[PDB]
C-alpha cells in the first residue's frame, strides 16, 4: 500500500490571496487544506486601516467553499503615515494578527510604504510595547546593491540594529533564502522566527535560468545559489523549532508572468504541502515535518495547534497545467509535473 | 549636435537565422556593417561546405540592393567533423572561422585533429567559453571554462588563433588583457550597458536574457574598463540573436538579444561615458580586421548625438520581434 503521512491540520503563515475575482479563484486552494493563514496586506491600495482589514476579511470569508473550516489572520501594511493608535486598535480588537514591513524606499508614497525604518520607529515601538509580531520582507532595495545580496545586506543594516534598538520586539523573518539568514535565525533568541517557501527549498537560481528563463520560478526574494538552498534544507531538517510553513503563494495571471516584465511570485498553494513533504523525505527528516507545518507557527504566535488531521499519500499525481480565471489563467507551481505526495 | 565620423564597422559575431526571420533581420545589419561573422547554429547546424555556400546565398538574396555587405561564414564544430572538410571550406573562402559551442562536440580532446588542422592553416577558433556541468552555478560557468578548457587548449596549441566570444566577466577580461597576440575577444552592447540587476530588479526581463548570462556589476565595470583602455584585441561583436516575441515571453524563454538595430549607437554611448571615444573607431572598424588578417573597410559613416527612438516591435510573418531596448531611447544615431 502507498505510504501515508498523517499530520495535524497545517496553517500557512505567509499567503497572498489578492482580491476580487482572483481571490474567489485562489481561496479554495488554501481553505481546503489549511486551518488558518496569515493574509498579507499588499493590495492595491494596501490594507492600512482596521476598516479595510475587516472588509477584506469578509470578502475572503465570502469566497470560502461551504464546509471548509478556514480562518484568515489579517495583517496591516506598515507605512510612514500609519497612526500607531490605528495599528494598536486593530491588534486589540483581534483584527490585525501582525504587521508587515516591506522594503524601505525613500521615494515611497507615505500612504503606500516606508521611506526608512528609522522613520517608523513610533509604530515599531508600539508593536514592541503591545506584543504584536512584526513580519519582515528583509531586503534592502538600493539601486547599487546586487539583487542576490539584498537579503544579506538587510540583516546587517536593518534587522540586527532594529532588534538591538527594540529588544522585546517579536519578528518573523519571512521567506528566508540565504545561508546568511538561516544562520542568523538559528543563532537568534525566542523572539526571532522565520518562514520558508517550497520553491526556496526545492530549487536554486539554476532552475530559473539554465536552459531558458523561467518566470514561474521568478519571485522575491530571488532564488539564490545552491549553497543557500542547501542551508535552508538543512535548517528545516534539523528540527529547529522557530522555522515554519509560509508558502508565499503569490498568484499572477499567466499574461503577467509571461511578459516583457514578468511579475514576481509563485502560485504554490495547490502544490506546496506535498512539496514540503518531498523535501523533508529527501532530507530524511519526516519526524520534523508535522512541527514545521502545524506546531512551530502556532507556538511562535501564541495560538492553539489545530485539533483535526489531514493525510498525504505517497502516490503519484499530475499537477494541472493551468487553472482558469474569469479572464486568463493561472499557472500553478510545478504545473504539468508528476509529484510524489498529494493530499488524500 | 556632435557628429562622429568613423570607418564603416563590421560585426564579428552575428546570428542571422534562416527563412523568413533571416529576411526580416538581415537589413538591420547590411545597412550599416561591411561584413559580419555569421554564426553556424542553424537547425540543423552548418557543418559542411555545401551548407555554408547555400546559406551564404540565402543571406545575399536578402540583402537590399545598394548595401555592400559580405557575410563571413563559419563552420559549427562537432566531435566528429572531418578536418579535410573544414580545410577545404577555408581554402575556398567559404569558411572564415570555426565556432566551438559547449555541448555537436562531445569533447574538445575528441576534436584535437580538427583543432590541429586549424592551427596549421591559420584558421581562427571562435569559442563560446562556458562549462556545462549541471551542478555548476550558471554565473560561474565562464570563469570555470577559462581554467579547465581555455588555458589547457591554448597551452597545447600555441599557434592557434582564438577569439573568446562575448566575454562577460572580469575573469575573462583579465585573461584576455594578459594574453598574447593570438588571443582576442568580442563584447556585446548588453554586457557593457547592463548587469544582472537590469534583468531581474522590478520584474524579470526576458529581452535581456542571453548567454553568457549578465553578471554582477563588478564584471560589467571590468568590461567597460577593458574597451575604454584602448586594448586592441577586443572588438565589436553584437551577438544579435533574434527570437520571436512569444518565444522570449514564455514559460521557458529563449536566450538572446535582438540588438542589431541599436548596437552601434549603444556602443558609442558606452565609449562616450568612459571618456574613450578616441578608441571607438578601432573597436568597431580596425581591431577585428587586424586579428582576422583582413583589410579595413574603405568607406565611412557618421553618428550624430541625437536621440533615436527604438521601435516597440518589428513585424514578422507570424508574431513580432521585440528589439533590444524596445520603446527606449539611444543617445547616438546613424546619420
Ligand atoms: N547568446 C545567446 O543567448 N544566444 C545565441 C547563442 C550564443 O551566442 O551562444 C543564439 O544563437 O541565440
Ligand atoms: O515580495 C513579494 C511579493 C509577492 C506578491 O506578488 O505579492 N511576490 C513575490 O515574489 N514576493
Ligand atoms: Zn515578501
Ligand atoms: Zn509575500
Ligand atoms: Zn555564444
Ligand atoms: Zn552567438
Amino acid at each position: 500500500p502507498s505510504q501515508v503521512l498523517k499530520i495535524r491540520r497545517p496553517d500557512d503563515w505567509h499567503l497572498h490571496l489578492r482580491d476580487g475575482d482572483m481571490l474567489k479563484t485562489v481561496v479554495p486552494y488554501t481553505s481546503e487544506i489549511y486551518g488558518r493563514a496569515i493574509v498579507m496586506p499588499n493590495l492595491a491600495p494596501p490594507v492600512t486601516t482596521v476598516e479595510a482589514a475587516v472588509a477584506y476579511r469578509q470578502r475572503i470569508l465570502d469566497a470560502v467553499p461551504a464546509g471548509h473550516d478556514f480562518t484568515p489572520l489579517m495583517t496591516c501594511y506598515l507605512t510612514d503615515s500609519l497612526d500607531p493608535n490605528e495599528l494598536e486598535r486593530g491588534f486589540n480588537e483581534g483584527v490585525f494578527t501582525a504587521a508587515k514591513l516591506y522594503p524601505a524606499n525613500a521615494t515611497a508614497n507615505s500612504s503606500h510604504g516606508v521611506t526608512s525604518v528609522d522613520a517608523i520607529m513610533p509604530v515599531l515601538e508600539r508593536m514592541e510595547k503591545i506584543g504584536m509580531p512584526l513580519l519582515v520582507h528583509g531586503e534592502v532595495t538600493h539601486a547599487d546593491i546586487d539583487i542576490f545580496d539584498r537579503e544579506a545586506r538587510f540583516i546587517e543594516s536593518v534587522m540586527e540594529p532594529l532588534r538591538q534598538r527594540l529588544t522585546a520586539l517579536k519578528v518573523v523573518f519571512e521567506h528566508i533564502t540565504t545561508k546568511d539568514a538561516a544562520d542568523y535565525v538559528r543563532d537568534g533568541n525566542e523572539r526571532l522566527a522565520a518562514t520558508i517557501t517550497p520553491q526556496h527549498l526545492m530549487f536554486n537560481r539554476n532552475h530559473m535560468l539554465v536552459g531558458g528563463v523561467r518566470p514561474h520560478l521568478y519571485c522575491l526574494p530571488i532564488l539564490k545559489r545552491n549553497i543557500h538552498q542547501q542551508a535552508l534544507r538543512e535548517l528545516v531538517a534539523s528540527g529547529f523549532n522557530r522555522v515554519f510553513l509560509g508558502t508565499d503563494s503569490a498568484p499572477h495571471a499567466r499574461h503577467r508572468k509571461e511578459s516583457s516584465c514578468g511579475c514576481a511570485g509563485c502560485f504554490n498553494a495547490p502544490t506546496a504541502l506535498g512539496s514540503y513533504a518531498t523535501v523533508f523525505e529527501e532530507m530524511n527528516a519526516l519526524q520534523h515535518f508535522e512541527a514545521f507545518c502545524s506546531v512551530n507557527g502556532p507556538q511562535f504566535y501564541g495560538l492553539p495547534v489545530n485539533d483535526t488531521f489531514i493525510e498525504l499519500v505517497r502516490e503519484e499525481q499530475q499537477v494541472a497545467e493551468s487553472i482558469a480565471l474569469t479572464d486568463d489563467t493561472l499557472v500553478p507551481f510545478l504545473a504539468g509535473e508528476t509529484v510524489r505526495w498529494s493530499v488524500k
